[PDB]
């Protein structure tokens, strides 16, 4: 029946009038971050609280020097070959979620929360976000922000929060000041959603419940993105360059006849 | 003096202090598919139907073995980056346009039609596109979903689907997931119009009637190559949270 | 606790307990385009006055080509990107970016100024925009359509001619052809904003004067994009089957009142 994919059943399948089908699957199950999370969890726990928003403040230059060469701390090391990951193998983005995943546990601490908030208040998507950082589900909230949303919403409970956000940066990509071209917010939103019907996630009246109040903080922030204040601060002298570019007449008084 | 445009001579102008022009090189369009078609057809029809629909849903892992080296099957090669074709060559977007065409032609026959209607209903393209599979019409876009459309353009009663579908992918290229730098959606509805008035093209009302039917389908399509199909699942709750922040 | 940025403290940052922070702070963020110019202007210099403009007027032709495979000339090599590209390397932007540069700075040079504007007036872009090209600075405008106006805008002297171009773009979008799903004009005179702000860039009186004698130019051109040939054979009917796919055609005006 269905063959594999090959050079000679290519040639076979051009060649003969024989009904020739390729398997497509050519694997044996999709990649599952809560079971990879479960079993590499703990070995992020030795860190600070202190150090993991540290790797969350500094994510961008962070990444640039795991980016470098292949990066080796422990046990682990992060490949620089980007093709060909295994379910086992850490790349940068699964050890960017597992530190969320760990920072988001800790906020079930009293002295943990209020450590968190209090740094986190710095960081320059929570402030580009506008971020109100009043309760609990705030400062989670904020944990997630420039996180990988599909990755993440797999692990147990972080459903709600995931699509929830998701579908704010799908609404406000433009307010964020998130480039369309190196991050699309509908295919994120997308992700999330196929993971959820994957551990067959149900948005009964309880998650529902939980997500309008992460909605509701969404709604109440205040986005600033870097480019909007750029301009803000050059609104005067640019302002006066819209203003030479109204209309104008082509070649008047030109005195011919 | 002019100079041809090639990698060579590329990095001799980058590289060099000698002034270097390249000659201009307007769409003539030289190859002319319909000729290649009308000689090679009768080879691909050789091809199962099942064959033929297989090629098309492993479009893009078919096309990398090609492409790895000098492909040989029957009489007829594929050579791996020669960068100058001649209209007798055999490529892998003319075997692909070839395999379309062939298709089209076998949805005037019942049998054939509904096996292609059965299977072509689960290729990732359809689904991206969300196409309604209802009618003989509705089949052919089905086929021609991912094919060369300037190339198809110019074989004869091809030209009013390639046209309109290619509009329409300018028309809603966001939803169908198409990156402008990988396939400029503008420049393709161009060389679909440079191909028709080279061959004379008129869209009298015929034409046009035609061209409304296949433009009826593909309006009533639902695209979302970007969307999921879980999405679609939990879109009724997911559009309570867009009203929160609209 | 605060430290320097370095993969020796990363590794100390994930495996150890100790609170780690990064008082960096640089705040350098997006890369620098104006340090990568003084590395590599004068390494554009070699290349001569007609072959700039030569690759300007076929700018697609060769992009396509360089796209290709990994494009090596001299010492530096345009790597295909699989992943993402590091603050040394080079990219096609930032190679016409130099040479855009480069370019301007021949305008300083009466022959040349002379050179480059009998040549560039034949170019594409020149004629879309409507450029009249008399003096220097309606000369250096023409080198510049088409250009990286983020990445040109952060080396020396280049800011205002940059902002006022981006300006003009986003005012006059429509004439000029551009389509907002593909290119955000807002969003790109927010990056150019951005660039300046990063420097210590103001802009004083002199500056905006400046500015100004860009934009009078600017005002006198007008743009009128030809399109393709066989689009406006088939227009007619064409159009019939946009409004079909919800793209109604704008209404054209007299505007007799």
């Amino acid at each position: 029946s269905k063959v594999k994919l090959t050079k000679e059943n290519i040639v076979a399948l051009l060649t003969q009038g024989k009904d020739l089908e390729f398997e497509e699957n050519q694997n044996l199950v999709a990649f599952n971050f809560k079971t990879f999370c479960l079993e590499n969890l703990d070995q992020i726990k030795k860190m600070s609280i202190i150090s993991c928003l540290t790797f969350l403040k500094n994510r961008q230059s962070i990444m640039k020097v795991i980016k470098q060469s292949d990066f080796t701390f422990g046990k682990i090391t992060i490949k620089k070959t980007s093709d060909r990951i295994g379910a086992t193998d850490m790349t940068f983005r699964r050890l960017d979620s597992l530190i969320r995943v760990r920072l988001v546990e800790e906020t079930g601490n009293s002295e943990n929360l209020n450590t968190i908030k209090s740094k986190i208040a710095s960081h320059p998507l929570i402030q580009a976000y506008g971020l109100p950082l009043d309760d609990a589900k705030s400062v989670r909230l904020a944990i997630m922000l420039g996180g990988s949303l599909p990755l993440i919403a797999s692990v147990d409970s972080f459903e709600m929060i995931s699509v929830v956000l998701a579908i704010y940066q799908d609404a406000k990509y433009k307010d964020l000041g998130i480039d369309p071209k190196k991050y699309d917010t509908k295919e994120a939103l997308g992700k999330v959603c196929t993971v959820l019907k994957s551990k067959a996630f149900e948005m009964n009246e309880d998650q529902v419940k939980k997500g309008k109040e992460y909605a509701a903080i969404l709604s109440s922030s205040n986005p600033n993105a870097k480019g909007s204040v750029a301009m803000e601060h050059y609104s005067e002298t640019l302002n006066k360059f819209y203003e030479m570019f109204g209309v104008k007449k082509q070649a008047k008084l030109a005195e011919l006849a």
